[PDB]
């Protein structure tokens, strides 16, 4: 007697308006909520790239600024190969942080007492890390090392308007050389977007990395960003940005009333479940229930819920960016753009009630099962060549160098790209080894081979089996 | 009474010349015009070219006389990062502008009067836009900025045959330095193609940005070409360019004579419609006809008319562009081009008849409804993914930076293009955030596996089962 | 009653011994063919990378010696941009040539009275090509051009052991200025091959390109080599090249014998068509015959005496090289390198007679008819976007330059290879007109998808149904 | 009567475990042991990356020490173009040797008598080879040359704490000149990994090449590395590596264990297979039995079984490594490597008692045979066109420049990978012969052609029917 009622919990919005008159209320919601959520990611991103771009620009002028004969893209091979070298780079870095406000373009502020835990008080730390003591002479093929670390800190401070030209580097035995500073700045090109720039405290360690002892020094420079709150602003404010406002209180009254219908679909769908239940049970046997309740429940409204609580989790963490409460631009992208990915997602649940528009949809439910069972065969395999590729290939293929880079690598073999650079890589250097360029022939070869040709064909040949299967409603 | 009627209006024009002895005039007239019109497409492009390579090589001879220390490949890094270097840019530009006649290999001409709105009737102008106020300290992390922008504006004159060096910027709050001028040279190379020579003048305006407020200023160059015909014109004449103007009569004519007999055919095509409709309204039911109105336009025929009237339009604006009426080499080009393309497609008009020459019309025309009910599932995966990679990797990734541009990279990675490129992007600066880096890595492995793997397979076994359909005749 | 012959003329090798007991002759025939010819083409590629290579590394030099400030990979940019760099340039160039010998590492000869058609018996010309007259005055927007081509040249003479410092440019007119002269030298690393070196007279010529007229001079090198005998050539002869003419008459002879067998199959194969001919016209009726005539011909033997053909016309100019009658490498290479395809081609007539082993050649029989039909349709609209992306995108993107290479770049986007950096090279200038890159977008997205989803899709499944009907035998 | 036996024999552990209550011992101790040899091979390839890394970064240091004006990423276009050049570059490599200790980063020493065999006995040897006499005359188009090689020493010793100065090269007959050295350092960073620094003895050779004898002579650096224990090391001793070892010794253990059992499976097999023989020979005829013995004997215990041989090779020139005596980090890589991912494979066999999950290889062991009967065709149309590419266009093209290249590029052509560059290579200069750029033309589309469109789907579509074939339990 309630066949009508099952009928009614599982036919589309048009066919709820066609027999209750029930307007698709959560449809056009759905709807809005693109809307919002997609705009408010753009507004967040506004001020995102700006906060980014600041960053990266005052790193590159920073290296600009401090690194001797530095140019652009040449990170990865800027070093120093004699002791002269060494010694006028470090000395340009501190000759250059002294006389910053004569020639810096930017306004930056010294950070007197901030030169890392090296410092003593003072403003910029130059640290040589050695040995504790190392008498290497290889001529004699003898050496005599104590692997504990000795470091000496030469404490520099900015004038309020020298000693480190004394620096005597060992050279024998030096691990690294540091430098430790740091720089206040006020991004002023916030005031684009109506709001008040902050201040931004650069810590910046340049390395001259000794570590590898080959004779060859690397030179890199890296800043950590702290973002804070200017503590005296004073901006005449030609705006405001009520326009986002508007959006953000928008888009948490959307995701709301969202949660409160996907919530009672779930609730009605759970009691239409536990209906059906004893209805079966009295009717038919016992214990008879073992699928139809995750039929019932409905896992695109369970998305939908989800997405809804990131996209509130995501508005509140850049409401408090905003107020300035908490400066974490990554983590508050991170969750606009996931949910921003998921509410456009989100809209295919209406396009499941018909077959014609539910292609993908239908494949991928039918598909997955066999499409896991194929890839648990496909892993171990795939893992295997992950180790051994990262392992022997790594030290000589520069896109072997780390597991995530031999995955990805592999990945795209998988789709037959940049398989000649793969290739030419070890060609260009025969690898040093013959050995080892014959090893990555028959590597690269058998894993090309094996997944392109044998293993994709069979993934394809499941989709498209689960697509037969679904071909006729 | 009429099937035979019907039968003469849907045969091939070989079944119309043994029925009714009809030579195919529209086949022909169609190859002749793919012949003339490109080849006029072909003319058309001769001085297309010169007019580009003008513009792009005298920005380019522009960019090496005015920008101090360029070089070819550096625009993206052409930047200044001291005061020192800021100031020697601004001179040099200036200068080299002042000896311009001097050193510079084209026969340019000083706009006396031209040098942009900031001008007031000088020749160059030297603006600095900086803040109303800006007191920037961000050592007491303190600042008092009022947002309006003033420009202190230095005129500089080139001599009939300075103050400029008294130059203050206030780096602390400029918001950017430009130098307008303008200069008038002669298209010589236009004679090799019996033209006559125009006028163009070039709008060179050169930024030094500072808008990021960040220690680096980039510097650009840009030019705005205007055309127009030169006022006093003397060429001894060694030819004209009658070939041009006899294919462009030619292809006239042709497209004329095309759409009378295309405007022939739609209308028999809309009276024999209407005549089957009566007589099936007569015999059968009334409001019978539904889609036999459509199976009587002929698209084709629409195709080559709307094609022929492109191709018109592209003709009298080339002609005209030789008359010097008006120069806009852009859209002629591309009104040019889509006409080449589109009577180059017209010509399989003729081939629907045979089966066997029909396999991609036949497949499109049964394959674009299920294709387009995929795609509209598919596209809002598309979107979602769109907007979530240029919001979050694109401050951070160089391949999403514009929304255009992350469209471009994901349709090239649906296609297994620029894989490991996409990957390495992120990997060689670990996007400054493990976070983000991890979402990259998330967000590309789950877009590849779903668009090539699952979505592609069933758009490709989608256009496989429509050819699998009309297989067989 | 000639049943049996017929079966005897269309068994294979294996069939033939059992019945007949003939040895297969043709097969290890062939195998020997492919030894020997692979083996004379590894030879001969010996010494034709020598001459490449001499003439490459010549050419480099030259570029190095006579171009001021150039530096390698930058051929393409390579340029003056002022009066002064233009005529340092020139100077340079000449005063290297001057001082050539007391400088340069290899040992180049001056050709005393080579210097071009513009010599009047000196070694060295540089000739400037201006306007008969040019008033180009664009500050009145005035130009009087008479476009006829005048050349002044200066004569220069390496001292057996000056006038061209009196240059003077016309820029304003000037078309280009170029410096042809000629130098001799031996290639003296064709003794690593036991060969006896050669005489290269290398012309060099140049250019300083003013035809844009754009302010920017383009300087390009340019060699045109001519190798010849030397009159007078002692070499202590440490060796010879007998195993090159072992290898040599071992192919000739090898070719000989397949030209003969394959001739008396094709004679028995006329012969048995027209026995076949008689026989069923005496039977059944006449004029039956209509394609059991191209059963009886084996398309495989005619590809034999082509092939063999090739080898012996590329074995004669090889002979002819070494014995330095003439000197056409890349002829000579092209020869034997498609004659060495060709037989290891060959070698799949003997697969055929085994359905396990001829999937390839059973397809291909089976699909080309359908392919080709198939291809008629798509080939019209790669012509049209061909024809339409040259001349319209050819100005501004750098894959579109000329109609081979547009062809090169569309059909590797037919295979998905360098999208991205298509899409990107009109990302970079925004196509310097925002409808010219909303063209461009067009444009690419309707090829790509109308190639890689829709025409692909139906060419492979057109193959695999080939294959499917083929598949059982 | 034993029909329950070879059922036992021949069921899943699991079915094992349920009729005869049998631990899987083997899958268990597969899962350890893929554990254990992954970790293993990590442990190594730490050591490993820190020896290439100090080769690689020694051979960098010394080229940007002893190479004038070297700037990295030009190795392949380093070279000298003038007769002072070449002089100032190899007196700049002596210099620099000779003040090596003053001016390098790292601890080099000078391997007193080690100059190489053409040494008496010094540390430095500057070799200049040329012909025993050459009278390069092109002038006079004569040349009288001796190819018999002299060499000429000069020794160079360092001071204990000149004349190489009155080098004289003969250019016009000049082979090449070499400078030989070797230098003595200790690998400190191996103390990072709580290991013994080791000797390393490189040997540098500084080639300037002048074999072409064509104005360039290319410059390059070599150097061989020997690793040697030092004779009196002396480490404080932080610590050691007894993890490394007992992560070797379980590696041995379980590999011997899983050695064991699968030998003890192999037995049992054969006798089972022998028992089987037998009953059919009592209760069929004779020799019945063809194949069931390969069904009895199981392949992936075999694989196993030669994987764990592999395992403890790799352990135990691991362990010798670590011992130090031998020092061949290359082979035991290689060995390491291919044992884990053999391991990581052989985890398949107990996947194919499920038809589920045995998808891979179940179409595999269908797919193979008529997989190599289809490449039995491919390859010898493969080889011609790789012959056929690298002889003629090697010379021009820079990805056919030798066997294995070409090879790369044809298989990385198939999967449509650097489609474009492959003809922009030969695009960018026309071949210098318009007729290898046709022949090019010609070869790159013929190829692509018939082995993306058509092999390349024949291919898919066998493994595809295979796949078909297995679909159904
Ligand atoms: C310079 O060398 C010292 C000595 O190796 C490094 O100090 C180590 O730093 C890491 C991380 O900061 C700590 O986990 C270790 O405990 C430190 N000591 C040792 C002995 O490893 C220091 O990190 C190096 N500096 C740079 C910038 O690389
Ligand atoms: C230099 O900076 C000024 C100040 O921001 C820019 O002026 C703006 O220009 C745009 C477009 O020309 C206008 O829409 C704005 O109204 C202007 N004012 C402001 C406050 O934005 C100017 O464009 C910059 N110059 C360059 C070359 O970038
Ligand atoms: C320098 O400019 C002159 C003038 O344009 C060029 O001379 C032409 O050369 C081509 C081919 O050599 C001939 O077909 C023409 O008849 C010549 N005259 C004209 C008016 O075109 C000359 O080729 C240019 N030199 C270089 C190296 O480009
Ligand atoms: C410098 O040139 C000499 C002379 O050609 C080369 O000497 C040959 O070296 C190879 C391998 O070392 C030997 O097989 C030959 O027998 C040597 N002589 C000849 C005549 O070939 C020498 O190898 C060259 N040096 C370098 C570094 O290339």
């Amino acid at each position: 007697d309630l066949r009508r009622r099952l009928k009614y919990f599982f036919m589309s919005p048009c066919d709820k308006f066609r027999a209750k008159g029930r307007k698709p209320c959560k449809l056009m919601l759905q709807v809005v909520k693109i809307l919002v959520v997609t705009v408010q990611l753009i507004l967040f991103g506004l001020s995102n790239q700006l906060v980014v771009t600041f960053r990266e620009e005052n790193t590159i002028a920073f290296r600009h600024l401090f690194l001797l004969g530095y140019s652009d893209g040449s990170d990865d091979t800027f070093a120093a190969y004699t002791q002269e070298q060494l010694y006028q780079a470090i000395f340009y870095a501190v000759d250059q942080y002294l006389i910053l406000p004569e020639i810096s373009l930017g306004r930056y502020a010294y950070v007197r007492g901030g030169g890392g835990p090296w410092a003593n008080g003072s403003a910029l730390a130059l640290c040589q890390r050695y040995y504790h003591r190392g008498h290497v002479d290889p001529a004699n093929d003898t050496f005599d090392i104590d692997p504990r670390v000795v470091t000496d800190c030469i404490q520099v401070d900015p004038p309020d308007r020298a000693s480190y030209k004394n620096l005597t580097l060992k050279f024998h035995k030096l691990i690294n050389v540091t430098i430790h500073f740091q720089l206040k700045t006020i991004n002023l090109q916030s005031l684009i977007n109506n709001e008040i720039p902050d201040c931004y405290t650069f810590s910046i360690l340049i390395t001259f990395d000794n570590k590898a002892h080959s004779g060859r020094i690397p030179i890199r420079l890296e800043t950590k960003t702290h973002i804070q709150e200017c503590k005296h602003p004073s901006v005449s404010r030609h705006g405001d940005n009520s326009f986002r406002l508007l959006f953000d209180v928008v888009v948490i009254l959307t995701c709301s009333l969202s949660f409160l219908l996907c919530a009672r679909s779930l609730l009605r769908g759970f009691l239409l479940q536990n209906e059906f239940v004893v209805f079966m049970w009295r009717r038919r046997g016992r214990e008879i229930s073992l699928w139809e309740r995750l039929e019932f429940v409905n896992g695109w409204y369970i998305l939908l819920v989800t997405s809804d609580v990131l996209t509130i989790s995501g508005t509140v963490m850049k409401i408090g960016i905003e107020a300035k409460n908490l400066a974490s631009y990554d983590v508050c992208s991170i969750l606009l753009g996931t949910s921003t990915l998921l509410v456009w997602v989100g809209v295919i649940r209406w396009l499941t009630f018909f077959h014609k528009y539910n292609i993908l949809i239908a494949t991928l439910r039918v598909a997955l099962p066999s499409v896991m069972r194929f890839c648990c065969c496909v892993a171990v395999i795939y893992l295997g060549y992950c180790f051994c590729g990262w392992i022997v290939l790594g030290p000589y293929h520069v896109k072997f160098r780390s597991l995530s880079m031999v995955s990805e690598c592999l990945f795209s073999l998988i789709n037959g790209d940049d398989m000649f650079v793969t290739f030419a890589a070890m060609q260009a250097q025969q690898g040093h080894s013959s050995l080892v360029w014959l090893f990555s022939q028959l590597y690269l070869y058998s894993f090309i081979s094996l997944f392109i040709y044998m293993v994709l064909s069979l993934f394809i040949a499941l989709i498209t089996g689960a697509y037969d299967t679904i071909k006729h409603p």
